[PDB]
């Protein structure tokens, strides 16, 4: 039957691996209990923000300190945003290890999700003083309102870049972030000035009101009102995208192609000698020496970029990313000297997302340490005027430059999936030129999965006056159960080598006992890269 | 901890170390409900009926149910001495139930701690909490080469490297039930052999053909074993040929 | 021999105490073999052994291909009905307590009350109070035997 | 076509993993080049052997030294024995890692094998002195003779216990061991004597001629004569056996069943307390304390055995094995103090089988270090007379005994597959009581795969006189290509836990660079156990 | 050297089991004492689970009014012979020869294990029983000691 006293759903959180020849189908189930409470206000608001912490108020650091600007302007809505976009939502640590061990590449296929077992109740404080008593009792007639945005009419806020998502741990309750989106504002800081150098000045700062766009959800999309006995279905969503490679590439531009002819060593621990005179294609007008350094090739692996590039835009300063690569060949190590140069990134996360203790935030800095073939770091490169049998002069050689070598010839490679905290998918901008590849999320989508908004309908007291001054409402909160199923498909991996592999494990910075629960139940999900095993590029 | 009555000293020189209860577990919020025991299914007169009238027996099939679910909350308004509590229903509240059919979880229902559903039908029951062991080394050396009549612990602790931690949420489907819906188990069929309900009094000398004897002529007289008989004897022995060998 | 420790909920007279029942298995007298009482001698022949070549006090395991032996059987009220085999290359030949060892045993049944949180759950992990809740349900089962 | 100048076969050595739901099919191909040369003699011979190295000639070690006896008596045949029984024959290091990672259990299914591309040629030395010239030239009419023993009429010599098999490395040539089998002989050494203690004496030593059995291959089985253009097929063989478990078991008798009731700790790094008064089944007449040590259980895991048991048999002293277990819980380590007690075993192997350098033999001692649940070591056990609430006295407690606790209640577990060097299969003896489980090879077979015998037919000179004194024969050798295919099937493994596993890698005693070839081409195959991942027993 | 199985097992012999019915012999495995120097004439070693038949004129005997004895040492089975006083065990098995300590010569133990392959008496003409009866017990014997 159906009604107040019948449950509308069940709890399924588990994964399935379906193997058929050269094909893997992964079906991820996720079910979470979501704790929601009444909105801070029933109105939309639009407000400017302060600069932020550590933004310079003085000229003493002469502009180098202005990277700290968080200033912006938003429209905050009463709605809460619920998305599953992250790897740690769908997979357990052992499930993700199973996937990245046994698969070559993978892509998401289809997704649907549900909301059910809706409970709403009110708080009544009769304590009337010290030793106060509160009562939590059901409102059987009360509304949870749900809006799925399928056509993507609303601005896109679910990118998982603030790591605000449904929790990673299945047996813990979750809370949603409030939905809000930017409005048009000019923030322009001038750190390079003609008249007065070593200064910074703001030219245009403020909200641009003339063309401003304000979109409520009420006008754009249909909203479903639900009571305690009814439930909600998403419908099916089908991804259209390309698989992402689960193998890292170690080969640089000198690890590919036919290797230079050599004379093999006669003894043990002896080294071969490069034959001096060989048939070769050389760059420039050069036969002597004909070396592996200069020889033609069809492609180039990696490109230099000015890094870290700080783009001062109309909205404020941003980072323009370079390509992902490991600084390990140059002597970088997590402990000791850290070289951030590889388009490295850090995650900040709390107890709700893969963190050990409550009330604190933990940081994981990922240098991308397995990708060593792509590493191109501009201060280390050089260029010379003539390439020939002569060695260049002091002039006609330029050591220290920073340039962008991205060209038609460059083959490059992205970050790939990052467990737990990485976003699974992202959204293309609509522009005449779409980006060629993503800087974080492995999958860029034209239509991304529709954004799902959740709100408690207001329960007013009897005193609402229609004049606007008094609209009290009784304190209300709710809980519902969110279920979802995401299907992946990929290619089966088989050994390409004689010797054994290093199968995906735990980063040296992690130990096994911190992964499992504690005496008080505290544990943290380990980091794993989506690409833990090598393969040949070309 | 070790437990009660485990030796902290060498005074009983190791003979006291049998008292060790030390172990390491993973405790789960779930409670375990099993009927495994004889007193659950039978009354004293029913069990007497069975063991009187049957030779052997085996279990065949089993199913079980959960229903008439009631959930309610406690509200203490007393605010001091002469305190008043209120017990009132939550009509929307969930009892969650997980049957593990494929036996993916470690096996804790052996009835070795006699924690089961009650024996008396008209009394209310309470379930034990489910928990299972994790890998740990406990090795006590009561026999030592250098220092006899001592005891020493070699390796004690949890082995963290290979540890296995399995929640129920990830392994099996969980059913959420409210006050009006009920739960069915499905049918389970035992595959096993009958067990014999008769005790055996015969030793190795109560079986087979008995030694030849001369019957007694009078009452309360005893027979005599014939000295020279045809027999298979163990070893190289004809004298005496006795029922022993 | 084995002893059962049980309380008022399981076949016990008074509340707040535990009662003990020690079962010596007193009807099985044909199987009784107790190592201190056995002996062995070197030669079995018409001669009676000497003081040497006779060993009285030893403790050894005489389980052999020839031994016929027998288990405890069902114990009312407190005995387990069934048990579980371990998965090993050599499964045990017979059980030391439960009369029936099963490969798949009856599935384990787990029961829990879903949490009822107050309005103060903060997502940070420090404060997650929940309202005191209890429940009651009725468990029914049917077990069929044949003999 | 066919003839002298047409090749009869091709080289296939590679593996295939076929995945369908919950099922894995592994198809192993192996092809090896075998170098064979003319037999040392064309006759069967029967001879006694010496004791061996390090056998005592004196009473100074008073019998403890007599374990070194290798004395026996054999009948040596001109035939060579070719078997593939070993793991390293069929699998590469990466293929075996693939199997033991992705499978629960496995069993062999069917097998066939081939011999082809037969070449036979003779050696002609015309050098006539210093600066000697040899010529190697084909005999187009010459015979390789091949005998497959399908009905197992001949004694079983292919157990891989001397690790004499086809090579592990596919690109290297191989050589076969000579086939020979025991004859009846009495070797009885008395180390325990009534009259004169601390002596050793041999009672009966020699060949027992009255009932001796001598079986040639010529009379028992059909022999196939092949020339350079024809080839040989085995036919299909189907294994009948049970799968072997690829997971090691860590649970002891106190890691199984319902755990003792405890009070959980309130703080972090706090430990729980065992509740003193609980409902329990206890052994003996004992309520106080009711402890996890004494509580009833349906089974017992592991059994003690006198170890190392030296059985002095009619053939000589042997080892009677105990159960396999790890001495690691007792403080054993490869480096430092080594405890051999767990039925541990060592492999001795040469360049042809997984060894780095030629002309030397390498040793790998496997303590079985992952099986810690089965460990029962007799000196450490004790027994007492009464089990009750009283603590036993000094009398009524026996510490140091060595007894066999194997009983109807014991659950125990075998070695499992050992890569590279372990035998895959073995043979049951025909006796009224067959063994319950194997001490080495994972699979015991009633009919094992038929033994395959290979021999070069003799090429006599013109001087054979029929009198027996002069039968010279021209020096001859050959090479042929052996191909075989072994099919395995097993069950797919899926994660049973939340946290990540430790996936099978390389033993701490090995490093990766010793696995791959050298400057001169030298490398050794790594050791892997067939059970590298844990699982719950009960 | 490793092997998959072991042939034969030691047993305390002759094991005298004092049971509820009285003392009995608990048999060991059948084997020949001939490799150790046993002979029908001269020194007789009864150790192999040997047995004697006592029979009269009605059963295969020459003269009336007397009983004849035939002692069968099982003399053709020499591969199964394992006799506990002759076996030893040592603590460590390695390249070193054990010390005086860590070596135990004289023990009597039951080495029947999961690995042991063993073999029975077989038919004995004239006097051997052809068949026998199993006991009904939870564990039936694996093999017969006579029939």
């Amino acid at each position: 039957g159906s009604g107040v006293g019948h449950s509308t759903g069940d709890y399924n959180n588990r994964t399935e691996f379906i193997y058929h020849g050269d094909e893997v189908t992964i079906i991820c189930h996720s079910t979470r209990l979501v704790h929601i409470n009444m909105s801070d206000r029933e109105d939309y608001i639009i407000y400017e923000t302060d600069r932020g912490p550590l933004f310079p108020t003085t000229q003493d650091l002469q502009g180098r300190d202005t990277l700290n600007d968080s200033y912006h302007a938003k429209v905050e809505t009463p709605w809460k945003l619920l998305h599953a976009n992250s790897w740690g939502c769908w997979f357990s640590p052992a499930d993700f290890q199973q996937m990245i061990t046994t698969c070559r590449d993978i892509a998401p296929i289809q997704m649907h999700q549900k909301i059910e077992n809706i409970v709403i109740k009110t708080v009544s404080k009769t304590g009337t003083g010290e030793t106060e008593t509160t009562n939590y009792n059901n409102d059987l007639t009360a509304l949870l309102q749900i809006a799925q945005d399928n056509s993507n009419l609303l601005p896109w806020a679910a990118d998982n870049f603030y790591i605000d998502s449904v929790g990673y741990v299945p047996w813990r309750a979750c809370k949603l972030p409030t939905y809000c989106y930017h409005v048009d504002t000019w923030n322009t800081i001038d750190i390079n000035q003609a008249d007065t150098p070593n200064q910074w000045r703001e030219i245009k700062k403020g909200i641009q009101w003339d063309n401003i766009q304000f979109t409520p959800l009420e006008t754009m999309i249909n909203i479903d009102l639900l009571r305690t006995g009814d439930a909600w279905q998403s419908g099916n969503y089908t991804f259209h995208t390309k698989p992402t490679n689960l193998a890292y590439h170690w080969q640089s531009q000198r690890h590919t192609g036919s290797c230079h002819p050599t004379v093999a060593p006669l003894v043990e621990r002896g080294q071969g000698t490069n034959i001096q005179s060989v048939n070769c294609w050389q760059w420039g007008d050069r036969n002597n020496p004909s070396s592996a350094s200069t020889r033609v090739s069809n492609i180039h692996i990696g490109y230099s970029f000015p890094e870290w590039q700080i783009h001062y835009s109309t909205g404020g300063p941003v980072i323009n990313p370079g390509s992902a690569f490991s600084q390990a060949p140059w002597g970088s190590t997590t402990e000791g000297t850290r070289l951030t140069q590889g388009a490295s990134e850090k995650a900040i996360y709390d107890w709700s997302h893969g963190d050990d203790q409550p009330g604190a935030r933990e940081t994981w800095w990922q240098n991308n340490q397995h990708a060593t073939g792509q590493t191109d770091w501009a201060p280390k490169n050089a260029h010379t005027s003539e390439l020939n049998n002569n060695v260049p002069a002091a002039t006609h050689f330029w050591k220290n430059s920073y340039h962008n070598t991205f060209s038609p010839f460059t083959a490059v490679d992205d970050h790939g999936p990052q467990y737990p905290w990485g976003a699974i998918w992202g959204k293309y901008p609509d522009t005449t030129h779409k980006p060629m590849m993503s800087a974080h999320a492995p999958f860029l989508l034209h239509g991304p999965p529709g954004q799902l908004f959740v709100k408690l309908a207001p329960n007013y007291t009897d005193t609402l006056d229609n004049g606007g001054i008094t609209h009290p409402r009784i304190v209300t909160y709710g809980t519902f159960w969110w279920s979802g199923k995401l299907v992946f498909k990929g290619k089966l991996r088989t050994p390409r080598q004689w010797n054994t592999y290093n199968l995906p494990s735990l980063d040296k910075r992690e130990t096994m006992k911190n992964t499992v629960p504690n005496e008080v139940g505290h544990f943290e999900l380990p980091y794993m890269p989506g690409r833990c095993l090598p393969n040949y590029t070309l």
